[PDB]
């Protein structure tokens, strides 16, 4: 029965999706019985970094659906010095809890044009992500949308049995850097995450030592492996993403006129 006005309109809780620092996201029915999604911002406790940050999310958020349908849509917010209220767009599931349900060829291509055309246009309005992983993007209409820009607090699913982030999509040029950053450093996180969507798992995965798992990431004498496959353009994607060197790594306009994007057959 806990409601939540925004604006002028009332939506009943059917349930939490999730929660983060001070956020929370909720699955919820309007008035005429379709379905949002609401993300509550509690402001009372606030540094004036993350004011800036949220600030940040809802300005870029609104500016970026204008050009692509592969960014979760805003439809109305409401801010205060309080909270934050932004209705949006719901998923049916984040990609890496469905992920964890263990492809179809056909699916898994049409994922990646997917991820490219969203990532691509943050690219195009001077975002780098930095830190995308799968968590990155729901599951609607059967495409693939994004949700963060990597900007505001990232949150992370409830469940209803109570009970810690992932790194096995951080790229080279990153750990390397802890002694701005690329657009070829999200192609490495695609690439991880397209790799996952391929071979069943991410490049560093067996690595279960984290810090070994590091060192793997940035090791020029530590190959990849690639399994034959029949797709051998998806082959050829993954080889390319995942090339340590950002400067030889390919970019996301090339990725845009690669055969597994252009020819639409296996
Ligand atoms: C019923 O919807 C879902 C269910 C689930 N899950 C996971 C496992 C069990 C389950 O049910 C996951 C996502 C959705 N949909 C959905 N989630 C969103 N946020 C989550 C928060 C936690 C991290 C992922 C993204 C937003 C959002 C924002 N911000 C704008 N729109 C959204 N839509």
């Amino acid at each position: 029965n806990e409601c939540i006005s925004v604006k002028g309109r009332i939506y009943s809780i059917l349930k939490q999706i999730g929660s983060g620092g001070s956020s929370k996201v909720f699955q919820v029915l309007n008035e005429k019985k379709q379905i949002y999604a609401i993300k509550y911002v509690n402001l009372e406790e606030a540094d004036n970094q993350t004011l800036d940050s949220y600030r940040n999310e809802i300005a870029y958020l609104n500016k970026l659906q204008q050009h692509s349908d592969k960014i979760i849509r805003l439809y109305d917010y409401e801010i205060t010095d309080q909270y934050i209220y932004m209705v949006m767009e719901c998923g049916n599931i984040d990609l890496n809890s469905w992920l964890k349900k263990k492809i179809d060829p056909w699916e898994r291509k049409s994922y990646w044009k997917n991820m490219l055309e969203a990532v691509h246009t943050i690219h195009q309005h001077g975002i780098v992500h930095s830190d995308l992983k799968p968590a990155n993007f729901l599951i609607v209409d059967g495409m693939l949308k994004l949700i963060d820009f990597g900007i505001a607090n990232q949150m992370q699913p409830d469940t209803t049995s109570v009970v810690v982030g992932t790194v096995n999509y951080m790229p080279p040029e990153a750990i390397k850097d802890m002694s701005k950053i690329s657009p070829k450093s999200d192609v490495w996180s695609l690439g991880c995450i397209l790799y996952y969507m391929t071979y069943g798992k991410t490049p560093f995965q067996q690595i279960i030592n984290q810090i070994s798992k590091l060192h793997a990431i940035i090791d020029p004498n530590h190959e990849i492996e690639f399994p034959d496959i029949p797709e051998k353009d998806l082959q050829d994607v993954l080889k390319c993403c995942l090339k340590r060197d950002p400067k030889q790594r390919i970019s996301i306009p090339e990725l845009l006129a690669h055969p597994y994007v252009q020819i639409q057959t296996l």
